[PDB]
């Protein structure tokens, strides 16, 4: 019937935005979610119909296992809000992010009780794992980083009686997993198992009324190069980022999903949050990796031939409008990215992920 669930999540934009639908469709269906966050994104959560739980938390600086300790403090105060709000009454069900997925786990030990993770992006197995390739990218771990991290590990889930399980809950698979793209634009999808669900996602603004051809331009955390480029062209330019041509658009925030309506094509960053934006718009898309956390989409769009990946240190004003006006008359990518809008309508989005979390819960796994 109507069950309880604790979505256990870090809160940062990346993380929250794509698990809102989510919570809707749950709490349309009259579900009781709770969710873990931070005060600034209480409001957020509750809007999609969540009650929040809120958490805060507050040696070295140049440490390399500073990053890695501040991902076990922030797992650490996930924990504690959760385990303190539900006190003895636990929930039916933990669902719980990629990112705290040491809080998941022990809370899902703790409760005794079936748990889910949420992939908004990329999953990871045995054979393709986005965490692997993160940790390699963030440098790896040297043996005295190891020795360090272990050990905090260890004493974090001594508290909850769970030391002997900090090897599992760092390594292993979820006997459920919620992934927030369609399965056919997941990295090696044939291998990936019953355990995943790759239920996609769920979804002011004028346009030039001269019949002018749109481009949606949305970067980085990094705008003169790009406007000059498309200055004397036919194009539309729209852009957002934090002296302009008349045919280039400015704004500090724009609805990507909005925009796309008009738009042929995207130029990203290549986040998966914007990447299932130009796939749901059917939009082919240009991608310019600048961090190395977009690199696994942009080698996907890329092999898929969604669209075209240009290189950070190639990047240019000519490099981009050629990419561009390039794309744009591509007949070949548009049918595969309109296929690749069909997969992801097909995918089941909310609805399904809700469907699919019921039926978990009414003990088929």
């Amino acid at each position: 019937a109507a069950h309880r669930i604790a979505l256990v999540n870090v809160a940062n934009h990346g993380s929250v935005l794509p698990t809102l639908p989510v919570v809707s469709e749950l709490a349309r269906r009259g579900h009781d979610v709770g969710y873990v966050t931070s005060p600034e994104y209480a409001g957020m959560v509750e809007r999609a119909g969540a009650t929040a739980i809120p958490y805060v938390s507050g040696f070295a600086d140049d440490d390399p296992a500073r990053p890695h300790l501040l991902y076990l403090a922030e797992n650490e105060a996930i924990l504690r809000a959760a385990h303190a709000h539900y006190g003895e009454d636990a929930p039916d069900l933990v669902l719980y992010g990629e990112v705290p997925i040491i809080a998941g786990q022990a809370l899902a030990a703790v409760w005794k009780r079936p748990a889910c993770r949420i992939n908004p992006g990329f999953a990871s197995n045995h054979v393709y794992s986005y965490s692997r390739e993160m940790i390699e990218e963030t440098g790896g771990v040297d043996e005295r980083t190891r020795g360090v991290v272990d050990a905090r590990l260890a004493d974090l889930l001594a508290g909850y009686g769970l030391r002997d399980r900090a090897g599992e809950f760092a390594e292993r698979v979820e006997d459920l997993n919620l992934v927030l793209i369609p399965r056919e634009f997941q990295i090696a999808q044939d291998t990936f198992d019953e355990r995943f669900a790759f239920v996609g996602r769920s979804a002011t603004w004028r346009p030039p009324e001269d019949g002018s051809p749109v481009v949606l331009i949305s970067l980085g955390t990094t705008y003169r190069q790009c406007a000059e480029a498309f200055a004397g062209t036919p194009w539309h330019v729209v852009m957002a980022l934090g002296p302009l041509p008349p045919n280039v658009e400015a704004h500090r925030w724009v609805s990507l999903p909005a925009v796309l309506e008009h738009a042929r094509l995207l130029v990203t960053h290549g986040g998966i949050g914007a990447v299932m934006d130009a796939l749901t718009a059917g939009r082919p898309m240009v991608v310019v990796p600048f961090t190395f956390d977009v690199k696994p989409m942009a080698r996907r769009v890329g092999e898929l031939g969604l669209g075209t990946v240009v290189p950070a240190a190639e990047f240019t004003g000519a490099r981009l409008r050629e990419a561009v006006e390039d794309l744009a008359g591509d007949r070949a990518a548009l049918e595969r990215v309109l296929r690749m809008r069909e997969h992801a309508a097909r995918a089941g989005g909310a609805a399904r992920a809700a469907d699919v979390l019921e039926a978990y819960l009414a003990r088929e796994r």
